[PDB]
């Protein structure tokens, strides 16, 4: 089953967002990001996807189909708002056995905020 995620200037949460930054999947869905707007894409943060997991970068205002099959959590990022706070969290599988991890790593304190409030809305 494939999400889609709007790639956006702004948004419900401010400034330099993925709608929604929450996405519940399954192995084998598919997510698909949406340049609404130009200036963005899709990366994986590094030590921040499953075991097992092959990093990505889209390319700048591309419709990316990224399919997701390891089970885990994985954190993505717009590479060049990751400093603004454009990241989503995309969880497979129910108790994503990394979330604790990417949780407590280092990331900006704006990402920070709004990768704890995904999570707060999410439980
Ligand atoms: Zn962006």
């Amino acid at each position: 089953e494939n999400i889609e995620v709007h790639m956006l200037n702004k948004g419900a949460e401010g400034a330099m967002v993925f709608e929604p930054a929450y996405i519940k999947a399954n192995p084998g869905d598919t997510v698909t990001f949406i340049p609404v707007d130009k200036g963005h894409n899709v990366e994986s943060i590094k030590d921040m996807i499953p075991e097992g997991a092959e990093k990505f970068k889209s390319k700048i205002n591309e419709n990316y189909v990224l399919t997701v099959t390891q089970p885990g959590a994985y954190l993505v990022k717009c590479t060049p708002h990751y400093a603004m706070g454009m990241i989503a969290l995309i969880a497979v599988g129910d108790s994503p056995a990394n979330l604790d991890q990417i949780v407590s790593a280092k990331k900006p304190k704006i990402v920070q905020e709004r990768l704890e409030k995904v999570i707060a809305s999410a439980k």
